[PDB]
């Protein structure tokens, strides 16, 4: 079981360095961020020190079909709790089963809209993240932490 | 029963504005901030629909004894990079059960003081890295949240 985590387009610095920190946090094996808008010198600040994980082990793509190449699953992401879309979503229940034995790759959109729905249309499940239904919209960098801590919560 | 956050002397602004969104997203009851550092005014920026949460519930102490009056169980969050009997979020559903829980989190900088932890009921740690343990604080206190939502 191999975790790859893409992020689309991400705009904040504080996002993209808290991100690089959450992926030594829960050692996640290739991180991966489409065209990012984020200033990358900015967002060191926010990562983990010492850790190089925005110097050296994200690899920056041009487009998304590049981030999610060789993987066996791809599981999109979206703060809209949803035709073709309810039957690919998916709960944070169903990962432990969904993932077994396979290479994954984590995707998470935008701060400003999100993913496309192309974007989802290429994408095999679809994961919400249960919260308030009044305002279930959390902060990028928070959603990633806390998928990637589902992959970690038996520790 | 009834959750509240206490979170003390938060240095970061974006850290505090997180913390405010995600108690909107989770529905916390209760929000304290002992002697913040960050300027709340600039907080509020990365806050969101959580402007709210930082308008009208959070309460702000000049000391920890103010912040944990009237629960039932205290519950420190800390790591191993910083500190057995330790539980995991995971334990959380069974041990607040009916009760008043105050979930603490410490100062992005420093580790849970002595006060903190002659306080506290149980001391909560986030599986994680054992090589790199120690979450950011708004991460911290999300990942918590969202277990407590979860149950
Ligand atoms: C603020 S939205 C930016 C990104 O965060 C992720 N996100 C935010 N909220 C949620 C949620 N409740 N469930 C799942 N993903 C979310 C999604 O990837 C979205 O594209």
């Amino acid at each position: 079981m191999t975790i790859r985590l893409v992020i689309v387009e991400p705009e904040g610095a504080y996002n993209l360095g808290f991100i690089a920190r959450l992926v030594k946090n829960f050692l996640i094996d290739e991180f991966y961020v489409v065209n990012p808008k984020a200033d990358i010198n900015e967002a060191i600040k926010f990562s983990a020190k010492g850790s190089e994980v925005i110097e050296k082990m994200m690899k920056i793509t041009n487009n998304f079909d590049d981030a999610i190449r060789d993987v066996d699953l791809k599981i999109a992401t979206s703060s809209i709790a949803d035709g073709d879309l309810l039957r690919k979503s998916i709960r944070p229940i169903d990962l432990e089963r969904l993932i077994k034995d396979k290479k994954v790759a984590f995707i998470f959109g935008r701060e400003s809209v999100g993913l496309t729905r192309e974007e989802i249309a290429k994408s095999d499940f679809l994961l919400f993240i249960p919260a308030n239904p009044e305002y279930p919209v959390l902060n990028l960098s928070h959603a990633v932490g806390i998928v990637l801590y589902e992959l970690w919560r038996n520790r």
